[PDB]
């Protein structure tokens, strides 16, 4: 019922990744946990933000305004579960650092150790989109450091052949 995921290629034990759009592998498997790629003020405007608030009638924006107004803004790096609506059981919201603002890189590890908290959950690549992070290295931070399930979804088909191919010389390199 929950978490039925298909069509996957296996990057390691635990990670796994599909060209699909994330709001429509949501939709088809129920997961127990979505990733958000957020800012520390949860406003979802654009990106994986965007089509997730959009597809739950923008319930999820007014949560997390209510969320941000109790508990203030999240930390870079930093992460807060809320409702999934009707996605998912939980949203898991993750900050990822915005390198196009200057944020330290480096805080990218910070993001997806997050992830580590749950079991399995369907996840975009962090920081690769608005963030202005490179897709490739968002990957290897995730592969990096997530020891649970992650499954990620790429939405664009040469995007995705071009992380898979750069997967390939990232094993065999060492
Ligand atoms: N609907 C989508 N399904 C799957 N993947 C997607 C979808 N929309 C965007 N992506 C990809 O997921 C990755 C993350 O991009 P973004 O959603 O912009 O995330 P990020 O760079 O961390 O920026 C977060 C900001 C925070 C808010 O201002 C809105 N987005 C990129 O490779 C996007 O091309
Ligand atoms: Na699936």
């Amino acid at each position: 019922e929950v978490n039925s995921f298909s069509g996957y290629l296996k990057l390691t034990d635990n990670v796994y990744i599909k060209n699909a759009d994330i709001v429509e592998e949501a939709k088809k498997v129920k997961p127990t946990v979505v990733v958000n790629a957020a800012n520390v003020y949860l406003k979802h405007g654009g990106g994986v933000a965007g089509a997730l608030n959009k597809a739950t009638n923008n319930a999820m924006q007014v949560e997390s305004d209510d969320y941000i107004a109790t508990n203030g803004p999240l930390k870079v790096g930093g992460s807060c579960v809320l409702s999934g609506h009707n996605l998912a059981k939980h949203c898991l919201h993750v900050v990822g650092p915005n390198v196009n603002k200057g944020e330290d890189i480096q805080l990218l590890k910070s993001a997806y150790e997050n992830f580590n908290q749950h079991e399995v959950l369907l996840a975009p690549l962090l920081s690769a989109g608005i963030f202005g992070a490179d897709p490739i290295h968002s990957l290897r931070v995730c592969v990096d450091t997530v020891r649970t399930n992650v499954y990620l979804a790429v939405f664009d088909k040469n995007l995705y052949d071009k992380l898979v191919s750069s997967f390939l010389e990232m094993k065999s390199e060492k």
